[PDB]
């Protein structure tokens, strides 16, 4: 089903991205990526469409296109408004040059399933246009995502998704306990970071099949988080093994344990060009001179010129704050001590839908 396809996409995207970005922090929102591309698929046809939907993990013989979008619609309905169940907002926008008219079916589809705003722009005045998109995203993400467009090949259509997430720990870290500690980035790199601590009953697992130890923490509401510490030098072994089956196997093994849990106060961000990642995943027609975007508009034959994702993560003693945005441009064609003081993995899930909300590879917490 949908949860599984979205999780499979999330792990593949993460895996491909980690490989191409060996030193830098990885922080992404796979649910945001899925939603943007799923909405985009509505404007595609032929091989382009087939390739995009299969790349996203949907088998078009096991499920019709309508059932995919109804599924995303439910997810957006669930994630659109913030509340205590999940303090998260998520939304889509289509920025369109004034010279272009959407096809009626596409227009209704994006509004219906994705509650997409459609906003007319003058992309010949690219400075103004990109600034307007920038402040749209800045405002939607409570100021967390700035300068989405940095300065910059113009486009005549820009699809935008954003996500803002707040999580309060069910088990907060001890305020008095926080101290500066070494964080071992790599063999030649040590940084100082505030290191949080709690001594608590926490769901813990020392994995017997993979070289890692992990905990699962809850947020107030439906959010839940896995913190996975590979044995030193074993990051790639653990990353390679991530899957639905691994999550389920970790869930079956996690036991209430007394843990002295050390996790740094993380403040990180990244910007990722997702085009080559997507091509590696088999999503390629999108970008070629034969891209089939014939359901978007008959005013031009379009192709995607660029897909970019920017995301930010903050961890503190009280909880988590995370935000993400994607754009796609188109143009004419004993207490157990567990110490997170070196590269680790973060997986944030909605426990209700089992959507992968955010995924981290924290190389440097500062
Ligand atoms: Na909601
Ligand atoms: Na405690
Ligand atoms: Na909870």
């Amino acid at each position: 089903g949908l949860a599984s396809a979205n999780v499979d996409f999330a792990f593949s995207l993460y895996k491909h991205l980690v490989a191409l970005s060996p030193k830098k922090n990885i922080f992404i929102s796979p649910v945001s990526i899925s939603m943007a591309l799923a909405m985009l698929s509505l404007g595609t046809c032929g091989h382009t469409r087939a390739q995009l939907l299969q790349g996203l993990g949907f088998n078009l013989t096991e499920r019709s296109e309508t059932e995919i979008h109804q599924g995303f619609q439910h997810l957006h309905q669930l994630f659109a408004k913030s509340d205590t169940s999940l303090e998260m907002t998520m939304g889509n926008a289509l920025f369109l040059d004034g010279s272009l008219e959407l096809l009626e079916s596409f227009s209704a589809d994006i509004k219906h399933y994705y509650e997409s705003e459609v906003l007319a722009m003058n992309f010949q005045d690219w400075a103004t246009a990109s600034r307007q998109i920038n402040s749209y995203v800045k405002n939607k993400t409570q100021g967390k995502i700035v300068d989405l467009f940095s300065g910059d090949s113009p486009a005549i259509l820009v699809l935008v998704n954003y996500i803002f997430f707040k999580g309060t720990w069910t088990q907060p870290f001890d305020l008095a306990s926080t101290r500066e500690e070494n964080f071992y980035v790599d063999e030649t790199t040590v940084v100082k970071v505030p290191m949080m601590l709690q001594s608590s009953t926490i769901s813990y697992l020392h994995d017997s099949e993979l070289p890692c130890q992990l905990v699962q923490m809850n947020y107030v509401g439906n959010g839940t988080v896995f913190f996975i510490l590979p044995d030193k030098g074993k990051m790639n072994t653990v990353i390679a093994a991530l899957s639905r089956d691994t999550i389920n196997r970790w869930s079956a093994g996690l036991t209430s344990s007394q843990v002295d849990l050390y996790i740094p106060k993380v403040t990180i961000s990244g910007v990722y060009d997702l085009g080559d990642v997507l091509e590696e995943m088999g999503i390629a027609d999108l970008f070629t001179t034969q891209a089939n975007f014939s359901r978007i508009t008959q005013d031009a034959q379009l192709k995607s010129s660029k897909v970019v994702h920017k995301a930010v993560l903050q961890l503190n003693e009280e909880g988590t704050e995370a935000a993400g945005a994607m754009f796609l441009e188109a143009i004419p064609r004993k207490p157990i001590i567990l110490r997170f003081n070196q590269p680790f993995i973060i997986m944030i899930f909605d426990h209700f839908t089992w959507s992968s909300l955010f995924l981290a590879r924290v190389m440097n917490p500062v």
